[PDB]
């Protein structure tokens, strides 16, 4: 089968082939479509087909298709499998299948990326201290003082699913959040039960409205450990605005380094529970959603207030007004610190190339429209006017439960 | 089987069960979403029948009494005899009402109950079509405090005798292609201005003139009509703080009204039904201005407003985006033609919403569609989660006419 999208602002139509190779499954039925929902221990004979799609899509990559060494290492896999009850990737084939969970992964804007990825393999670590260790080394990396490196660092695969390597952290920086008496929140609201656990696991809270969260680190499946990470590796870069002198004033920062930490990779049937990646921030995720949310910092009203906008009757615009000032604050403020960054204009318009040269090479881009598009501005983006299909390839990342809601307290 | 949606602003959840009523099919399948692709016999038509008067039956708390039973052996045997039926005017204004009830990719949904019906299945020639499209067009305008309408005209019988109306809405401006190479006027309308021009129309080739109607009585070749002028309400566009906005010359008429789409109740099929509300805001000022494939003016406006051009981080799109909205709002508030915005609109919609999930079990919505073109996530739909399902009476898109009419 051959199934087409269109751009209905180019005309431009492309043929996904890439579809038939997927098997896992989206939420969607013939009579219901599941697109907008946010979330829609193996065997031994569960395993082999997965380790031999896997080697067979990596073999393929490599031009070595049917070989010998393609055949030899199949027999290999399988023998490690029925002896051991699991298999180890080689360096190569987990640095390809990072690349591809990524290249893979419907809801990222940022794939033309996808082949520049620094993989840290950490399968040797053993201890919460040893991950901290790696984490600390994926970040000034990736960081790079300032002109950030894509990077993803990956810890022991699970086992029997009670020795799992987990970060705790959904971010491996990110502010502090907490609740009030009186009902309001200091600092960031995403954060408050993540926080709560932090306190009762003994970090000691400067109750402010940037704390960088310490890192809650489990390995082997004990008992995660707490770390701060060096202050001197946190860039941070204070949000200023190109017209505004006040804006200064409104005390707002964030940080540098997105650094997913809470996600689950997998590849050839191996499931890699924690395996923190970090890119650079396109300026939407920061002065549309971390700012501007209800549920997040909220500042709109105070932005609007400053500007003495007419904030009597939404029908002024006072919001979008607001809000794009906010983000062009955002986007002045790393660029004049040379933090890399990304508009989302650059972003989408890349996107789009990298998504026609995917249709062209590969039969296809699987996109998820809902998280595609940014949230402001949508269709003054080429993204917003072009059909897409979702549908899930592996290797790929997945959502796993929060590990406070499923680990077992050794005490 | 039970499914639940919530909302990550407010962590309300809601179950949804309407879902399990759903009739026809999405285009998504397990392995695949198609989520935002824009279009994804007697034997056939008495299930049809009965599921829609079984419906309506229950609706006025009436469901297996004696007057239900009767008309499902009325429309059975009619159906038998004459393989289509009649509606019950008051199975009409029903089915209507219904068919907006179940529109998923309307915001506006809040209002579906006041929907006035003009039923206009006695009509026979395409000067009838325009009477009645006349009528219904200064009735929904009165002035500009405007009133959801809908005219619904004879429905198909064997397919050859369709009435259709060619235009996409009532009221549409014209698009010439120009020797220049550029497009005068709306580009979305090039070529059923052409189809106008080959039919007969004299195009006064400007910016922004009001396509004529054409319209299809009975499978006939369908004729031209011009809507008298003065009961299309139209709206020339300011800026309550830029005195240069009026110099750009830009209008928009009042009255947004979908002329293209096929009404199906009962199993019955209406390819000529329009229907009208009123505008959001960003309708007009983000997609009709501001689409590259539309009025494209960002450009122009930008350029009044001395921003800086010469790179996308300053994001100077973004900025006269704002101001362009601002000013189709302030325009249509001044002259007093009903006009919604999106923060109004989708905070509506999500009481409309959470009524629909309390009264009924469900409400389909295409959160694609649903979600406003600029400033999303600052609107509560953003953070909604919706579940998108097709159930009838229904509008459906139907093949434009001029693909399929033999002349
Ligand atoms: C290099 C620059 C990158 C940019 C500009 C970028 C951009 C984005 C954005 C804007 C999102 C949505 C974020 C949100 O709304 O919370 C996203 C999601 C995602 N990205 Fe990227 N990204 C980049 C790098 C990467 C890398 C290195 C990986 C993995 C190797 C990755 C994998 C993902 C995944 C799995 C998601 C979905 C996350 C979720 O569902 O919460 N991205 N990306
Ligand atoms: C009363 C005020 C109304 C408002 C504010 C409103 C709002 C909207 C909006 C914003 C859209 C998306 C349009 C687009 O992006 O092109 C839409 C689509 C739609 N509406 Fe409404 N609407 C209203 C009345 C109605 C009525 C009276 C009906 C039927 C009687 C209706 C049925 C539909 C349908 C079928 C669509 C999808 C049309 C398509 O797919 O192109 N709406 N509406
Ligand atoms: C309900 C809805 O799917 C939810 O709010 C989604 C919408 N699109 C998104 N898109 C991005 N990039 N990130 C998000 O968190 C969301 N949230
Ligand atoms: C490809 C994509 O489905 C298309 O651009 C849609 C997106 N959302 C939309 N939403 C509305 N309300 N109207 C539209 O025309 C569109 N276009
Ligand atoms: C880590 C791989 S994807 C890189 C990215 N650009 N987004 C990460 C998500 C960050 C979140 N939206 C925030 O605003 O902090
Ligand atoms: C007619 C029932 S829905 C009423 C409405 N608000 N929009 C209809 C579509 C109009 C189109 N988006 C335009 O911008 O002209
Ligand atoms: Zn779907």
């Amino acid at each position: 089968r051959f199934l087409k999208v269109k751009n209905w602002e180019t005309d431009v139509v492309l043929t996904d082939t890439l579809h038939l190779k997927s098997t896992l499954e989206t939420g969607c039925t013939e009579h219901i479509c599941m697109g907008s929902i946010m979330l829609p221990v193996r065997t031994k004979d569960q395993l082999f087909p997965l380790a031999k799609e896997f080697l067979d899509q990596y073999y393929s990559s490599i031009k070595r298709f049917g070989s010998k060494a393609h055949m030899d290492r199949l027999e290999e896999v399988n023998k490690e499998i029925e002896s051991t009850s699991t298999y180890q990737l080689k360096d190569t084939e987990l640095i390809y299948g990072a690349k591809h969970a990524w290249r893979n992964a419907s809801r990222c804007v940022g794939r033309i990326q996808w082949s520049k990825l620094q993989v840290f393999d950490a399968r040797d670590c053993t201890t919460a201290h040893g991950m901290f260790n790696y984490i600390c080394n994926h970040v000034k990396y990736a960081t790079n003082k300032g002109n950030l490196r894509s990077a993803i660092t990956i810890f022991p695969q699970r086992t029997d699913g009670k020795h799992d390597f987990r970060v705790w952290n959904s971010q491996l920086i990110r502010y502090a959040g907490y609740k009030q008496p009186d009902g309001s929140t200091l600092g960031d609201p995403a954060n408050v039960q993540f926080t709560e656990i932090c306190i009762q696991q003994g970090w000691k809270a400067p109750r402010g409205r940037f704390d960088v969260l310490p890192l809650l680190l489990q390995a082997n499946g004990n008992d995660p450990e707490l770390f701060q990470i060096p202050p001197e590796l946190v860039l941070e870069v204070p949000i200023r605005h190109p017209k505004f002198d006040w804006f200064k004033d409104l005390g707002l920062k964030w940080y540098g380094l997105p650094a997913v930490s809470n996600m689950l990779l997998e590849i050839g049937g191996l499931e890699f529970s924690a395996c923190p990646f970090s890119g650079w921030y396109m300026g939407t995720e920061i002065g549309v959603r971390d700012y501007c949310d209800n549920s997040r910092y909220n500042i709109l009203e105070e932005v609007a207030k400053k500007m003495d906008l007419d904030m009597r009757k939404t029908s002024s615009l006072w919001k979008d007004q607001a809000l794009v000032e906010i983000n062009i604050a955002v986007l002045y403020s790393f660029q004049s610190d040379k933090v890399t960054i990304v508009d989302h204009h650059s972003a989408t318009e890349s996107f789009i190339k990298h998504m026609e040269n995917e249709y062209r090479c590969r039969g296809g881009c699987p996109a998820d429209w809902v998280w595609i598009v940014p949230p402001m501005s949508g269709s003054i983006t080429p993204v917003f006017h072009q059909e897409m299909l979702n549908y899930r390839l592996t290797p790929s990342f997945e959502y796993q439960p929060d590990p406070w809601n499923t680990h077992v307290w050794k005490g």
